[PDB]
């Protein structure tokens, strides 16, 4: 199985992931150069869904220019009925990666927690915030993360579609019931936790409403063991304040020792 994409012809190697009525490939243009090419199926699309798609494309094109810590877009194809994206190949996305790894270098966390920090600087810049970031949302490229989705548009799954986590949502959210750039440092701050103690904040608590609840409760106090770290420590006391005001910002997470000082 092969396709077309602007004159272009590129065969399929296997299918990465889907979402909704949207397929990811692993593929090869004539060169034998390797692509992730995303394929939307349009016909049963609505106007909200056409420009959650439209609006997706747009801030990948634009931010392009801004960063090299989201994801390339090299080409696309858009009509009535699909939508065809070229981007860049990856080795894995930071969730799957998670999962396999049984520990991490404090080297590699480091390094990782940078370009979580870029990318996301760069989409609040451009006014969006995220507000639904979880490690799904960031890809391995060449020893570097990037940013893959803006919470714009449907989430792809790697090859059930009930799968959801409340493990990264801000306080502020559900209290809202206020989203501001502050409330992708609480999930970003969850994510380095992990990337830490090796579970979320909040993992232990089996009902999802009692979550929900632990999130929200000042009186529910987070654990911060003792680590060699004491720069990683302060990183995640800092990411972790229930009041978004007193909670820190990108811009003083990208002048602090943590990831300035090594
Ligand atoms: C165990 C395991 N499960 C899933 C994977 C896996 C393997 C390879 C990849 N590589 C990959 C995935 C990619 C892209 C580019 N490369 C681009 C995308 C993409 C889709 N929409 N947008 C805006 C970008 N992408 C993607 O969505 O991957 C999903 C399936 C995690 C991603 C995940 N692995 C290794």
């Amino acid at each position: 199985q092969s396709m077309s994409v602007k004159g272009r012809i590129y065969s399929i190697l296997k299918q990465i992931g889907s979402g909704g009525s949207s397929k990811v490939f692993q593929v090869l243009n004539e060169k034998k150069q390797i692509y992730a090419i995303k394929y939307v199926n349009l016909e049963e699309a609505d106007n909200q869904t056409l420009d959650s798609y439209r609006n997706e494309i747009a801030y990948l094109n634009k931010l392009q220019q801004h960063s090299d810590k989201i994801i390339r877009l090299y080409d696309y194809e858009i009509t009535d009925q699909y939508i065809y994206m070229v981007m860049e190949w990856g080795n894995i996305d930071l969730n799957s990666w998670l999962k396999k790894k049984k520990s991490i270098d404090p080297w590699e966390r480091k390094s990782y927690w940078k370009n979580m920090l870029e990318a996301v600087h760069t989409i609040h810049q451009h006014g969006i915030v995220h507000s639904d970031l979880k490690p799904a949302n960031f890809l391995i490229v060449d020893g570097m993360l990037k940013l893959i989705d803006f919470g714009i548009a449907n989430q792809m799954q790697p090859d059930d579609s009930q799968v959801g986590t409340v493990n990264y949502m801000p306080p502020e959210a559900i209290k809202d019931m206020k989203i501001s750039p502050k409330s992708d440092v609480w999930s970003l701050g969850c994510i380095l936790y992990y990337m830490t103690y090796g579970k979320t904040p909040f993992q232990q608590i089996i009902n999802q409403i009692s979550k929900l609840h632990a999130i929200i409760d000042p009186n529910h106090e987070i654990e911060f063991p003792d680590i060699p770290e004491k720069d990683l420590q302060d990183v995640l006391k800092c990411c972790l304040k229930r009041d978004p005001k007193q909670r820190i910002s990108i811009p003083e997470l990208l002048a602090h020792p943590y990831v300035q000082i090594q």
